[PDB]
């Protein structure tokens, strides 16, 4: 189990003004630290955020959080479940800012909600330095869904923070799971643009300088922000991601898929594969699914005979090509479940 700690700086808050926090399990014999960002969509105006507060309140408030949480998948401490990093120090950061981890705005007389995701990450890192992070050799910032996009938006800021604080020896890296989306045409971007204004959202500096004022929404799309980043980032993305298909208005019912939808789905997979061609650390199976790294059976899927925990181990070796230890693993077959190892 990982144990809850509420932030000592109580000005860094969830949406409703309650303190943000993190869950921690220390591993005294390890200099590896894994910090995982939870996902869970977002909200982008007063009415939409009010609705989320009625029925998704744990994603907006710490008042009802439990004292402990069980680590699963990459957060498990058992080697059978986690062949990659089972002995690491484990941190789960709850998503309670509804801002894709981008916000820097407090609750006040003018703002019904606080959007502080970018500041929550920085404050967690600062408070962990007194609990052993100061001795780390590697800090892996990981995340799923909105948390995977959050990795892309925040990994270089964590690296800059540790450099300015006097810890240049800590190697900061990212692992973005299910957060690499396409700004494509629907089968049958404005919400992000609205959200950034509502949240006072912030994006990485080099990407901001390319796209300039009013166009910062572009930096939420992986294929546009990734080339601007300096820290090493491993990208995990299903080729037929269920969240991508939902926003594209695609719903599979079991009836025969006709030609127009067949071509739409095939072109989506081809476009995703194209955006990953120049991403040297990546894992992209031809499956219809969403999220993987904190699932207990994350060990089961393979691309070209290599599992995700193996690919991450090969990535670690590469950061010290490798015979029999690949790091770039993208399926080429063109339809969901053409890979036999896809989740059932
Ligand atoms: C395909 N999809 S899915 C989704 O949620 N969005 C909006 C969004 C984009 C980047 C980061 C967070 C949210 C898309 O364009
Ligand atoms: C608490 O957090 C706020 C917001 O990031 C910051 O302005 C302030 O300096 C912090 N205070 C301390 C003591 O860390």
């Amino acid at each position: 189990d990982l144990r809850l700690h509420l932030l000592l700086n109580t000005s860094v808050t969830c949406n409703d003004g309650s303190p943000a926090g993190y869950y921690l399990k220390e591993s005294r014999g390890s200099r590896r630290w894994l910090l995982f960002l939870e996902g869970g969509w977002y909200c982008f105006n007063r009415e939409n955020c009010d609705s989320r507060y009625d029925t998704m309140r744990r994603l907006m408030s710490s008042r009802d959080w439990p004292r402990t949480r069980t680590g699963t998948g990459i957060l498990s401490s058992q080697p059978e479940e986690n062949p990659y990093w089972w002995n690491a120090n484990m941190v789960f950061i709850p998503y309670c800012s509804s801002d894709v981890w981008s916000g820097a705005s407090s609750k006040s007389e003018k703002n019904e909600y606080a959007f502080m995701g970018a500041l929550i990450i920085q404050e967690v890192v600062r408070e962990l330095l007194g609990r052993g992070l100061s001795g780390a050799k590697v800090l892996l910032l990981a995340g799923s869904s909105a948390g995977g996009t959050g990795v892309l938006l925040n990994v270089d800021r964590v690296a800059e923070q540790l450099e300015k604080l006097g810890y240049p020896a800590i190697q900061v890296r990212g692992l973005a799971d299910s957060g690499w989306f396409l700004d494509n045409k629907q089968y049958r971007t404005e919400a992000i643009r609205r959200g950034i204004r509502y949240w006072n959202g912030v994006v990485p500096e080099r990407c901001r300088r390319q796209f300039q004022e009013g166009e910062e929404w572009n930096c939420f799309f992986g294929y546009k922000v990734y080339p601007t980043l300096r820290s090493p980032v491993f990208v995990v993305q299903w080729l037929f991601d269920e969240a991508q298909l939902t926003v594209d208005n695609v719903h599979l019912t079991g009836q025969p898929v006709q030609e127009g939808l067949r071509l739409y789905i095939q072109n989506l997979g081809r476009e995703l594969r194209h955006t990953l061609k120049d991403v040297p650390a990546s894992f992209a199976p031809a499956c219809l699914s969403h999220e993987i790294i904190i699932r207990s059976h994350w060990t089961d899927v393979q691309v070209k005979g290599t599992s995700l925990p193996r690919a991450l181990h090969c990535w670690d070796r590469s950061l010290h090509p490798l015979k029999g230890c690949p790091v770039h693993l993208v399926d080429s077959c063109p339809w969901p479940h053409c890979n036999p190892s896809c989740p059932t």
